[PDB]
């Protein structure tokens, strides 16, 4: 068991324990060890045979004790590190674009088994000085479920959430996931959050000043949601010019597609790595 791990240092904290960069003895890997404190061991060894280039990969489930251990491949940093050091200067819109349709693929890979992420968000995608990107954590929510305050109570972020889960929807679809990254795309061209929400209806309501309050035009059946209310203010749609510029128009093409209101309408992973946003699409190497 944890015998076999030499702990070097803590690298992060989840919403379920924490992390530390460890030396696996017997391989003599380094790996990143994420120790959480104590349907789910059925569900986690599953994740063990989702691998792809762009998933951060699983490399061991350890059950001893009351606790759980997840072995993962070690990853240089963060994007939530690498869009603050970018602040001053922005991330050069072709390593956006590469990051993007790196993500896309994981996520039509993941979706086409029927995985969703449901908690997309800088902090667990993470950055290699290769170029690649990674998406973290990839289906650990099904199995305990996205809380209001992780382990040590910071609050869980709601800035990427899909209006679906916020409108009170259980049985949500691959399309959340579509909705989390198209926040993090435009946040990356813009160097702000796009909605940057602190309560469920601050962030339901930054997102309806932005694209309109929904209704039944552009969402059948939004307002016969578990948490819709009548009483929500309508608000005007604002056009995409104003919201990301300077990004192009494919990419403005591609982000309204993303954030579609209604998930069936709301472009599929496939479907976007199709865009001809990608017609030009490289693998730069980043300055981390
Ligand atoms: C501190 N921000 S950093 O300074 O830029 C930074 C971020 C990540 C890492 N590397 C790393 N590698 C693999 C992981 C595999 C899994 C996890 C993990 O369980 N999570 C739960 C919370 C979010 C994260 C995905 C973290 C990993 N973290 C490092 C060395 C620095």
């Amino acid at each position: 068991f944890m015998e076999n791990f030499q702990k070097v240092e803590k690298i992060g904290e989840g919403t379920y324990g924490v992390v530390y960069k460890a030396r696996n003895k017997l391989t003599g890997e380094v790996v990143a060890l994420k120790k959480i404190r104590l349907t789910a061991i059925r569900e986690i060894s599953l994740l063990k045979e989702l691998n792809h280039p762009n998933i951060v990969k699983l490399l061991d489930v350890i059950h001893t004790e009351n606790k759980l251990y997840l072995v993962f491949e070690f990853l240089h940093q963060d994007l939530k590190k690498f869009m603050d050091a970018s602040a001053l200067t922005g991330i050069p819109l072709p390593l956006i674009k590469s990051y993007l349709f790196q993500l896309l693929q994981g996520l039509a890979f993941c979706h086409s088994h029927r995985v969703l992420h449901r908690d997309l968000k800088p902090q667990n995608l993470l950055i290699n000085t290769e170029g690649a990107i990674k998406l973290a954590d990839f289906g650990l929510a099904r199995a305990f479920g996205v809380p209001v305050r992780t382990y040590t109570h910071e609050v869980v972020t709601l800035w990427y959430r899909a209006p679906e889960i916020l409108l009170g929807c259980k049985y949500y679809s691959t399309a959340v996931d579509i909705w989390s990254l198209g926040c993090i795309f435009a946040e990356m061209v813009t160097r702000r959050a796009l909605f940057p929400g602190d309560s469920e209806i601050d962030q339901l309501f930054r997102i309806f000043r932005t694209l309109g309050t929904p209704d039944e035009v552009v969402w059948p059946g939004v307002t016969s949601m578990p948490d819709y209310k009548p009483s929500f203010p309508k608000w005007a749609r604002q056009d995409f010019s104003k919201v990301v510029p300077p990004l192009d128009e494919d990419g403005r093409s591609l982000l309204s597609q993303m954030l579609h209101y209604d998930p069936n309408k709301r472009i599929s992973a496939k479907a976007a790595l199709a865009h001809p946003f990608f017609q030009d699409v490289t693998k730069p190497v980043p300055h981390l």
